[PDB]
C-alpha cells in the first residue's frame, strides 16, 4: 500500500526497488553507494541513491540576447531517499568548462529563479562529500505536484511505485527544462 498516488508516500525498499528500474529503462541511471561511512543501516550500502552526470545543456534558463549563449557544460544528478517525508528526493550539482564548480548564484542561472527560493534549496549531501549541492523538497508544493502525480492515472505505467522516479524525473524537468537528460521524456500524454 505505497498510496504514492493517493498520499504520496514510497517505503526505502520500494525505492530502492524503483533505482533498477529506472536504470533498466535508461542505463544513464546508476545506483550509487556514496561515502562507505555515512551509509544508512535501513538503506542498502549498495544502492543508496541512483545519479547520472555528464550531461550537457545547449542554453540557459534565464533572459538575454537571442544568441547570447555560447558555452556548454555539464550537470550531475542525484537520487536519494528522504526518510522524514518518505519520498524520492534529487539533488543538482554543476560545473564550469574548466572542470571547476560554478557558485551558488552562478548555478542559479540554469534555474527557475521564481523556484530555486522556495521549490529548490542548497544543501549538503547526507552521505556523499562536499561542497554542497542542491536539494530538491518535495511536497512543498503539492498544487504543481499533483500534475506530474496525475500522470500516471493516465492509464499507462500499471500501478508499480517502482516507477515513481521517472514520474518523479518529470517534475525535476520543470525546475530544469534546459537540461538534456535522460527521463523519458514525456510518453504518450
Amino acid at each position: 500500500g505505497s498510496k504514492f498516488k493517493e498520499t504520496g508516500v514510497i517505503t526505502p525498499e520500494e525505492f530502492v526497488a524503483a533505482g533498477d528500474h529506472l536504470v533498466h529503462h535508461c542505463p544513464t541511471w546508476q545506483w550509487a553507494t556514496g561515502e562507505e561511512l555515512k551509509v544508512k543501516a535501513y538503506l542498502p550500502t549498495g544502492k543508496q541513491f541512483l545519479v547520472t552526470k555528464n550531461v550537457p545543456c545547449y542554453k540557459r534558463c534565464k533572459q538575454m540576447e537571442e544568441d547570447a549563449i555560447l558555452q556548454t557544460r555539464t550537470y550531475d544528478l542525484y537520487i536519494t531517499y528522504d526518510k522524514y517525508y518518505q519520498t524520492p528526493r534529487l539533488w543538482l550539482f554543476g560545473y564550469d568548462e574548466q572542470r571547476q564548480p560554478l557558485t551558488v548564484e552562478h548555478m542559479y542561472e540554469d534555474i527557475s529563479q521564481d523556484h530555486v527560493k522556495k521549490t529548490v534549496t542548497i544543501e549538503n549531501h547526507p552521505h556523499l562529500p562536499p561542497p554542497p549541492m542542491c536539494s530538491v523538497h518535495p511536497c512543498r508544493h503539492a498544487e504543481v505536484m499533483k500534475k506530474i502525480i496525475e500522470t500516471v492515472a493516465e492509464g499507462g505505467g500499471e500501478l508499480g511505485v517502482h516507477m515513481y522516479l521517472l514520474i518523479f524525473l518529470k517534475f525535476v524537468q520543470a525546475v530544469i527544462p534546459t537540461i538534456e537528460y535522460d527521463y523519458t521524456r514525456h510518453f504518450t500524454m
